């Protein structure tokens, strides 16, 4: 098989934040049986967040955006993700010229551990009996590397409603950039596979 | 054999912060050879966390709280631990209707990296000759999910005296949450496997 | 073969800030095929930074060091390195009293997915068609285990010139700290392997 299921590498673009090619996506899930093991790094090349500046658009769209991977119920990505689907496959192996096919359910997010979210209450007082948060690695990366830039980055996994499976990454920040170039330090977390 | 040793998916709580069944702790280890892989969620659903309020309840003793995984020489979990013994088990294989048995001592963190600590000299100034801190992994959680709502979280090894392992997480906050339940986004680290 | 390749257990000095065995570094990689797993502990013991007091030595160069792991084209650590040769090896096997030998590709970091960075353009407004960042993690550590007592640390791959690979440990702080010894929590992260 392969247990290594990424972004192939090519000196393209590959993702769409607001318009085709606005940014060139890296990541990387490798699987170690029950959990995967996710890498990310992010550059955006044209678009709003190529050079930042707060300064100038400070409005609340000019401080936040998304990027969605939508798979069916085989782990196939869907069309509407924003990565391009020719950029991702699995890492080498039979699947050199094999060129683009797939299954890949135990790289999916567990739906036993991160399923579709209940319906809060009427009452925020009101406690859960089952949980809102459970879904979400909240942490952050760093525009240049630079610890003085950060920005709030939240993984959701299978809140999206295109698809059977998600893979979410929602940035986010309060820091007025002047002319910062939306480019980031990697993250790593793990998540609970399916099977 | 199982790689996976985690906290069986049940509806039901499984811990206990003060009061029996207090709390739904997710937890899954996932064995690499020398480094187990955790990941941990948390909902606590009644008790004093179960909605927080500390500007009711100010005092210190509102705003920390402990779990204790403690183990044998075997790795089996103790009575005495803050997670039930019936919720933790290996993840299926030939442990499906085998149910609870164990040893788990590869997926124990290491006496040799983890030690138990020597004793801090008289005067502060005196340097150390080994660490005090090396055991520890000090992150932070995201109530809700909510960059806003951090929780100071230290995952602590073979530090308590119950026992011949031990994986501790102490909370603690500064933040004076108002009705704010205690359901936090999950936490990734690894450690140093014994054998 | 052996999949674990680290920082020999002996009570011994293994590391130079500024002077030999300064510092113990602990530092633990796995591999999980295409991505190596890392785990990272620092305690100095003489020098600059057992004891910090920045009340009496607050200059520039005395809130900030590094540490260098720099390999050759085989994964062979190099004297130059901060970390002493002699305490570098893979984990038991046949490699117990077959001492120290190496080759260790798969565990350096990809030149691929980490190359050597290009030359930021003369005009910083100007924006990037490939990252500066994405070779970084940059995270924290907690000098007595206490989340008062962060040093921001910047994990760097193949920046160095005297080699093939390098794994670079950046550390700083802001915060004037008051005799505390440099004694760090254990930091994770995952980085792409070569092959």
């Amino acid at each position: 098989d392969k247990l290594t299921l990424w972004t192939t590498p090519d000196p393209s673009p590959n993702c769409k934040i607001d318009q085709d090619k606005d940014s060139k996506l890296t990541f990387v899930l490798t699987k170690c049986g029950s959990q995967i093991l996710a890498n990310m790094s992010l550059l955006v090349v044209k678009g709003k967040f190529s050079m930042i500046n707060n300064k100038v658009n400070g409005t609340d769209d000019y401080k936040k955006f998304t990027i969605k991977l939508l798979f069916d119920e085989k782990g196939v990505l869907l069309k509407d993700s924003s990565l391009d689907k020719e950029y991702w496959n699995y890492r080498s192996n039979n699947n050199n010229v094999g060129s683009a096919y797939e299954e890949a359910v135990g790289f999916m997010p567990s739906t036993t551990a991160y399923p579709k979210p209940p319906t809060p209450p009427t009452n925020p007082t009101t406690p859960l009996e089952k949980s809102q948060a459970k879904n979400k690695y909240v942490s952050n990366v760093y525009l240049g590397g630079q610890a003085g830039n950060p920005v709030a980055t939240t993984v959701s996994f299978n809140k999206e409603t295109g698809c059977t499976y998600s893979i979410t990454f929602d940035f986010a920040w309060n820091k007025t950039y002047e002319n910062v170039q939306f480019d980031s330090s990697f993250l790593t977390f793990s998540y609970i596979a399916q099977e």
